[PDB]
RNA sequence: ACUGAAACUGUAGUAGAACCAAUCGGGGUCGUCAAUA
């Protein structure tokens, strides 16, 4: 079918916090720093099998965008708005390293701009 | 068995009306690899 990154629940206090450390090697609740490639020796294994970030758009960040709909059927806009009010604790996945755990988002829709 | 003369092919008329250079696409992501003896 089609592929999808389940939200990565439960992830502990402090799991994206001061990334640059290499925890990735000691449990933190039952975590071990999936984001993060491990140290080697001592030394980051900055190759070509990965790549780097110099930073990331911080947790609970917010944006704000419009979605300009034409024509669409009940079911069409029933599927869409759906997905735009989720029940608590669903989330959207996006953007880049997903199965890292990196962009699981919240999307609720702003009624009074509606 | 005496050359006619003299007379601007000019005058008026917009190569233009209409037509979206555009439609779709997350800068994304995980299992080996190799073939002999």
């Amino acid at each position: 079918g089609r592929k999808v990154y389940p939200h990565h629940k439960g992830l502990p206090n402090g799991y994206w916090s001061n990334p640059t450390e290499d925890r990735s090697q000691q449990a933190i609740q039952g975590h071990y720093q999936e984001y993060r490639r491990p140290k080697k020796d001592g030394l980051e294994q900055r190759d070509d099998q990965n790549r780097s970030v110099k930073g990331w758009v911080k947790p609970l960040t917010e944006f704000t965008f419009e979605i300009d709909v034409t024509n669409l059927s009940e079911v069409e806009l029933g599927a869409l708005l759906w997905l735009l009010t989720l029940p608590d604790l669903h989330f959207h996945r996006l953007g880049g390293g997903k199965p890292l755990g990196f962009g699981s988002v919240r999307l609720d829709i702003d009624p009074d701009k509606t």
